[PDB]
């Protein structure tokens, strides 16, 4: 044979390159010298296949791997081709049960170092030395759709790390807002059955938005502070990477005198937050369901690595109850003006899984999976999640091995006396499997409790109370934080809590679970309660009206730090912009444009009405990318029209879409000489507006002015004029 | 409790109403007066549920679903708790794995009658008498996606049905074009992988726009009849209800004096065959990416029953 | 703790050591220097434990492995302890389904070797070159009971054998009879749901002494001739390593030139044939149901490797037809008088696992699995066998992936487009996963067939006739092969047929079943039907008396390779003689006696009536390895009973019944000096009798008589004498 | 989970009790139960919240577990009285 293409374009470079220019590949192909101990330790299992020969798995070579074996080329199928039944099994039984929640997500291979030593307040070995390098596996996940599910869906996210000590393995198993809808581990089952697709028709997926969930959310008020976050543009973030991270339950560090610190983890985004707009999210449900997972590939594969800050709200032990809400009820959050967030060390994300399957499909992360120098607390969310990680592998991932398919392993040493189970890898030649034993002189052997390389001991906490399935009286309290939250939103985002809250009750059937949401609603914010209300053709009761607002929190009115966007942390490196073509473009323009775009790292895809290229009016051949419609302005951060021969994509209705669909969804434009002429498509004046850029060509000064924009992300002002753009 | 409002508006109609005009339900509470002689054998497993005291599996009655036992209200869970073991173990384990192929699939219960004895061609008895009737359990479906992946994609369909007739089951496995893209079943994963998400990554869901598809079918030209089919709006049909079905294989029909005769399977879509066009369906898999199980599910909640021959 | 002896005696030394010397241990650390090329590959699983600290399967070091956390030391245990619920998870999920048949069994490690390239008659790669050594894992088993059933019961045995050639995984799955008990696959759940415990109670266990078993096999007489064979003393052998093997299916080898040779797999066990008697086997399952297993590994252990010689029936395609059987029939042995059995190899057993279930429970052996230059044929029972062992192992080893479990990896190199599937191991890195594909050059290729390293390809056997489910009339023939076996074997080998059959047919419940099966006999053979007629009180009718025998094999009225004994093939290295001391033992017996059988490879325990020591005349100590009761007569092959201070044990009741016991089983018996004081308990006469080695001493030549006796294995002549004795 | 295949093992003929088992648990291997509450969740108004839960009392109620008293602190200690 010889497919391939003789000019060998079939293979990526395995160098760093952006969006769209090289086919994706497998991580260890594309970047071959990104190591870490993890990935190293993973060589064992790697199977390679050029200038291998096809073989069954029992390694007998295939001679016709295109046909099966009969009895006449037109005759029976035999029972004997042992070669089709082996690779039609093997096919017939790949799947594997998908996870119960977050089926859907996307994984990566990275590394996290500390800042300094936090010997201090904790023993965790990771977190010892600032040398002392911990490498990573990551997977972000939505909730509640199924694995072949959307991503760009409004729901929570999960964020789980998987961090291969050399004490053990520590899995942060956390979400993207600080807190969870319920209270107790016990209603799992029932909120997870609300919010997922209803059970006589399985619908609808990956959404919220319909009768059940709205059921469960008005008859249980625990749930609106994470509701609250939900429906607001943290629901529809832009990427994984601009988003934050938060382990939400209280748990502890132990240091080596072993006095015990309260934490709550989080995970800070260097790249800034940023969420898309519900329509634009909705839609690109549509255009491209992957838009998460492929966004998060090929920023890797870019060299745009996700980048987190790991932080940790420290609270001592006394002063456990000094607060308003109790510490242990993971539907409360901590506000960072009460407690601040210590930056403690990042984590790098810098390279994609050779197979899907294989490493992100199969990983298992478990919140019960801590080290010494960590320890629980009765958070009693956290205490039930306990038992099910470990529970939900012996289906998902066949059996109590699970820590024994590649991706799982420790790469630290593991030594018990437990044998055998299904699909056993390991073979072990102790002459005991049982302690205590003499006839292997006790080995493995427990190991005390110390400073470091110690077993793990539980935190003494006293205990004390009688056998009860009760709920505490303090946490009983659920409105206060919603109206923290919303209280610290910018106007903008208030209105896009209030269209998220319209948009999904909308679609509920029956009338009283809205009203009964409403109502609740009541009890949280009036202004809120209100624009919902008359959204949904509801009129609030003298009664909602005179519904006392809720307590602020230990004095707070307001927490900017739950703001997506009030205080600025905007970065354009890893962004795209699209770039309109016409068939005798202004080169001087695209030099220009590309430079600028090149200089702060922020990619470019060149489209057109077709495929192929078009010639600049100098003369250089410009290869286009994708058309207008095939790459939708969806998927690009902004858009600028360079100017040459406009006449050619003047009447265009897929380019005039695009600058529509990107002026509907807040996005910077930038028009130069006559791409000015599409001013009238999205009804900018003369004068111009606050987030189009326009000038009679694409010099220096346009561009800095397009990256300003960029950097805000989007032009929140423009929000009264879209009202009357039909997109 | 006094949960439910008091005007009973959250129960749907046990009546044949439109589309939207009440919530849907299940089948047998929307409507109880439909019966098959499968239907009626599944009574034994059916569970309702109204007036019944909240149990475990083992029947205990339980007296507060809403938390966990521990030591104290704010303190640690206990391993006594096997109410809250049983129900979060239940929880823990509801995923099945996927189908293969076809994992994105709406199904409905109905019936087959032939019109006349079809003795002189076939001994098969479910087509022995006019007057006889088969219930049947359908499933369409697409092909590629994952079960939580979106209805109208551009893909094949599948179209199976589950014929119980008094001498056995009769399952007719087929697909809404006349061909498959492969000739011989050894290559099935090799078309199968190339189609599916590609393994490095896996992108794309529901779509056979990207490399490893093109790459096959451009090697192995018995695939264009097929990506013909797909590539047409017959692959973006508007519901399972306006799309042709297909048997694909030629199989063979024997009467009882042995003799034999070739068949190709057909259904005929009795409300016409009726495609998308390409922007409607993708802009329809992120609108509503449940769209024909919802369609289906409403038709037949309306009375437009679904009707093939 | 360091609960190990100071004095180093909990550990059996790393070199050969006798039966019962030393602890038995896993392999690698029995013999760390007997290696191979599967077993060094073996090196990436295999975990070891000494100086490691005990962890959790996350790599967490435990402090306190005796205790579960609670809430006060007398309190609740609480659901925070994952410690506790990974090692009780573990434990909670160990058993996978055994074997449907054949979950009884005990293998080891070994290596083979071709004699001569066979390259003439085969391009098999192992079979190439007298220098290429093949690695090989056996597994030999009972077929009926469960795997916690007993050894020694009357029953076929498994023997097969996995090759890991250089081409391939070649499995060699084989019984030790050259028939099976039935024609057609499609009927072997219906005879193994006969021939297993009954659906209502299940049982019997490990025997097919019922009436569901005898009501098929007189319903089903295509069964009889493997039915003669397990009546036989063939049904219980004295160890794996004194049986025969043999793959029972006509197979094809195919040279580089295309021709297809037809082929019948024997396996000859080099330390000749043996087989225990009825009343011994049966009783040893109850004092030692491990006898076989506990044998094999300790003859590895001490250096008496099981060494088998691998031959070959070979019979041109031109001779298809040229037999009185159908050679696709496997109701049918090839006589060995008709055509040999050429010489091909040899196979040595020669290490022990290190853990059983992880090597033996978890190993798949499957008739398909076959390598270029071999080949199937259509037997029938060998065409739906190819179905089945590739869908067992989805329920039994919970996959697709079962060829990544370790002991079934091949250790040439295997490739393919096959992916995930429960329990992936393998990290494929092909971009991919489909051929013909171009983005990876189409690799792994197909290969063409070839004379060596080639692609598979089926033999192009001519195909001709109607879509049938029909028996070929060839087949229909079901008594000559049993009376060539029965005429075949000695007097005493046909008394112990006679016996078999009337003690199972005595456990049949309903007589017309035992009457269906004289019938039966009746049409084999009329002595046989007659003798066990008579053992059941059943009269023949005259014309069962006058029922034709059936034809001779193609001329031949017996065949001596068919008997276990009629060749004398004896071979002592091994075995194991009983020695039954007393408390002041003449030592020079003893000198001489250990030395002699030490000399010859056979083992000795010295047994007493209490553990401990005993001081010989000249203050020699003598180690006792086991009490009389302890170690009965049932597990050796001799008893030699030394002169000294006999009246310690005369009267001793268990040091009588263990000669009365070895004397009607058979056994040699040898008594020096005042032991000749035992006679009277075996009623010996006084001038001695054929069988007894007695002298005033164990000097001259009483150690080489008793040795003669070992070589003859049992004393036949005694068997009219046995029959009396109340034992 | 692994011996009976799945959660549903008190779906097996056997093991299934004779009085009334009522729940939102659903789906699992070999799911043999088919639930006609349009709710698989509580507390839920579409079904009117049943089945429902039951106060604990003299016959017929639900479980509740005694209100033992529990003081100590978090250890992995076997008592002394055990000695
Ligand atoms: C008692 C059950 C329970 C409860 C109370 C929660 N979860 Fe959980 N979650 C599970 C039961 C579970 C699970 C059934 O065990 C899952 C799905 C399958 C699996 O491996 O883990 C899981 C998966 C899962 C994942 C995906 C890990 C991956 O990517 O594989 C994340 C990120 C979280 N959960 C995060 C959360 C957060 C931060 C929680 C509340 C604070 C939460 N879970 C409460
Ligand atoms: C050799 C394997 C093979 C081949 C060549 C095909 N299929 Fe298939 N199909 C599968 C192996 C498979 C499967 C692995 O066995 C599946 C998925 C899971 C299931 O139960 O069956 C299945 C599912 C599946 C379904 C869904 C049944 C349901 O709704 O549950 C349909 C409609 C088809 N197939 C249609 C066909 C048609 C018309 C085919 C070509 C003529 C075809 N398949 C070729
Ligand atoms: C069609 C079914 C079928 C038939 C006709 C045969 N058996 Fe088989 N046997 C199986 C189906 C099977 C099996 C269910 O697939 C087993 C049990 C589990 C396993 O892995 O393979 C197996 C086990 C098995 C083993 C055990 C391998 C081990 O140690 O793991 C041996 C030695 C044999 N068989 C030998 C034979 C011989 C020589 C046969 C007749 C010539 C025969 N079997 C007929």
């Amino acid at each position: 044979d010889s497919l391939a293409p003789e000019d060998g374009s079939h293979r990526p470079a395995a160098e760093p390159t952006p969006p769209g220019a090289q086919p994706t590949a497998p991580g260890s192909l594309k970047a071959p010298d990104t190591r870490n101990e993890k990935l190293n330790s993973l060589e064992d299992v790697r199977k390679g296949s050029e200038n291998y020969a096809l073989t069954t798995n029992q390694g007998v070579r295939i001679a016709d791997d295109q046909n099966s074996l009969r009895a006449g080329s037109r005759g029976p199928t035999l029972l004997e081709d042992f070669i089709l039944r082996e690779k039609i099994t093997h096919f017939d039984h790949e799947r594997i049960p998908e996870r119960i929640v977050h089926a859907r997500g996307s994984a990566a291979h990275g590394y996290f170092q500390p800042y300094k030593s936090l010997s201090d307040i904790t023993k965790a070995d990771f977190l010892s030395d600032p040398n002392k390098i911990t490498p990573v596996f990551v997977r972000f996940s939505t909730v509640q759709g199924g694995a072949g599910s959307a991503d760009t869906v409004r729901d929570i996210r999960g964020f789980a790390t998987k961090f291969y000590t050399e004490e053990g393995i520590f899995d942060l198993v956390g979400n993207n807002t600080p807190i969870f809808f319920i209270q107790d581990a016990h209603k799992f089952p029932d909120f997870v059955h609300a919010v997922k697709p209803e059970p006589h028709w399985a619908i609808p997926q990956g959404q919220s938005a319909h009768d059940t969930f709205w059921d469960y959310v008005s008859l249980q008020p625990e749930t609106l502070h994470n509701v609250m976050w939900a429906m607001s543009d943290r629901g529809i973030p832009r990427s994984y990477r601009t988003m934050e991270g938060f382990g939400i339950h209280t748990f502890r560090l132990i240091n080596a005198e072993g006095k015990a610190t309260f934490v709550r983890f989080h995970w800070k985004p260097l790249a800034g937050k940023a969420s898309l707009v519900w329509d634009e999210a909705q839609k690109l449900t549509g255009r491209d369901p992957d838009f998460h997972r492929r966004e998060l590939w090929e920023a890797i594969e870019a060299g745009d690595f996700p980048e987190y800050e790991l932080g940790f709200q420290l609270i001592p032990e006394e002063d456990e109850f000094k607060f308003d809400f109790d510490l242990l009820d993971p539907t409360k959050l901590i506000p960072e003006e009460l407690v601040p967030v210590q930056r403690v060390g990042k984590m790098v994300l810098n390279r994609n899984p050779d197979n899907f399957f294989a490493e992100n499909e199969q990983a298992a992360f478990h919140p019960g999976h801590i080290v010494p120098g960590l320890d629980f607390t009765n958070d009693p969310l956290l205490q039930g999640r306990l038992f099910s990680y470990t529970d939900t592998q012996i289906s998902r991932l066949g059996g109590p091995n699970f820590h024994e398919i590649p991706i799982n392993r420790p790469t630290c040493p593991y030594h018990n006396f437990q044998r055998d189970g299904m699909h056993r890898m390991g073979i072990d030649t102790n002459p005991a499997n049982y302690e205590p034993n003499s006839i292997n002189d006790n080995w493995p052997r427990e190991t005390p409790p110390g400073p470091k390389r110690g077993g793990f001991e539980s935190y003494q906490e006293r205990v004390e109370g009688n056998k009860v399935r009760e709920r505490s009286p303090s946490f009983g309290e659920y409105y206060s934080h919603p109206r923290l939250f919303w209280l610290s939103q910018t106007p903008f985002e208030q209105r896009h809590i209030v269209d998220g809250f319209s948009f999904e009750l909308s679609k509920v059937v029956r009338p009283y679970i809205r009203e009964r949401v409403v109502d609740q609603l009541a009890h949280i914010d009036l202004t809120l309660a209100q624009a919902v209300a008359k959204n949904l053709g509801i009129e609030l009761t003298d009664d909602q009206l005179n519904i006392t607002p809720p307590p602020d929190v230990n004095g707070l009115k307001k927490d900017p730090s739950l703001s997506l966007y009030a205080i600025p942390d905007g970065d354009v490196k890893g962004r795209v912009v699209a770039i309109l073509l016409n068939d005798e473009v202004r080169s001087a323009d695209l030099l220009a444009i590309l430079k600028a775009l090149k200089a702060k790292g922020v990619h470019a895809k060149l489209l057109y009405s077709r495929m192929g290229e078009v010639t600049a009016d100098d003369g250089t051949v410009l290869p286009i990318a994708a058309t207008f419609a095939g790459a939708p302005s969806l998927t690009v951060d902004a858009v600028i029209v360079p100017c040459g021969n406009i006449a050619d994509i003047a009447d265009n209705g897929d380019a005039n879409y695009y600058l529509m669909e990107a002026y509907k969804h807040l996005k910077p434009i930038a028009l130069a000489g006559d791409a000015r002429k599409f001013k009238a498509t999205i009804k900018i004046a003369d004068q111009g507006e606050e987030g189009i850029v326009e000038a009679d060509s694409a010099d220096g000064s346009f561009m800095d002015e397009l990256l300003t924009l960029m950097a805000a992300h989007r032009v929140w002002s423009r929000i009264p004029k879209i009202d009357k753009i039909p997109a």
